[PDB]
């Protein structure tokens, strides 16, 4: 049947979330379409690491970047990227117990946040994280066709590591429930 | 038959080794004889983490003789011999001649400085010997993780070991006195 034209990336990841006491090994598969920049892909991956779960899956139209479904087939977590509009955010928030949004394009995001902050506050179950240009570029450097990563999370800070390098990642919390 | 009088410790351990590109889960079991200090047992556990392998087994001679842990190959030979303490020439010789690779974990500041001063030039003669030291301070902090039932996470990068459980998180820096 149908298939996506895309580049396949594999990541063996170890996550130690010391805030949550969440310890997990997973092997992730990311499909990157020519329309997706390296950064946005790595932001996806970062997103996954922050909400690491055995059940948390990527997916692709109008679906989230990733979702975690429960035993009754409903959406526990909806992960979204970019700078969505009123109708898009409403779609996610009313369809999912929790929504986590990752905003990223500095110039674009500030204008979007100035024009939306007051409207996003309307959704009781919405989290908004921002990651600035520099950090996004640094996260993106970790990109490899085959990746082996370990992520330690403590006090909101994400310590991201491979064989060669070590990076402190600090997501900014624009909104929290 | 025969059996050791000892206290049993269980450890679920997850190791994320970035130096060796190896992620591993294991259920360890340590038997601690009354003669063994808590520190020495925790040093064993740490050494297991550094050389983590599905086949790396602790062992003690019931009949002393044996290493603290060894890793046997498919032809029943010893690939890795892990030794703890401050052994003499004959003991070291026995380990290095019987094993492809020997890892010795020295500890106790006072005794070890003397030992290394009178042995540096003699260990160097064994081309398959690695000597790691852990200082008194670090050892005590590693010792603090001891519980009869343990859940441990370890990340390794640049020879540094980030060790953690549900309470605490600790950076461990073994000193390399000698490498092959
Ligand atoms: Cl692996």
């Amino acid at each position: 049947g149908h298939a996506l034209k895309a580049t396949i990336y594999k990541a063996t990841v170890n996550v130690a979330d010391l805030d949550r006491n969440q310890f997990l090994d997973a092997s992730l598969t990311l499909a990157r379409h020519p329309s997706e920049t390296q950064e946005r892909m790595m932001l996806r991956l970062l997103a996954w690491l922050k909400y690491a779960d055995e059940r948390l899956q990527f997916t692709r139209d109008d679906e989230p970047e990733a979702w975690l479904r429960n035993d009754h087939l409903g959406i526990d977590l909806w992960i979204e990227l970019g700078l969505p509009d009123e109708r898009r955010i409403k779609k996610a928030c009313t369809q999912a117990a929790e929504v986590a949004l990752f905003t990223y394009n500095s110039r674009a995001a500030q204008i979007w946040w100035q024009q939306n902050q007051s409207k996003c506050v309307q959704f009781a179950n919405l989290s908004v994280w921002y990651l600035d240009d520099e950090q996004l570029a640094k996260v993106s450097a970790f990109a490899d066709r085959t990746m082996t990563l370990q992520a330690t999370i403590q006090d909101g800070v994400i310590w991201l590591s491979d064989d060669k390098n070590n990076l402190e990642v600090n997501l900014t919390a624009w909104q929290q429930p």
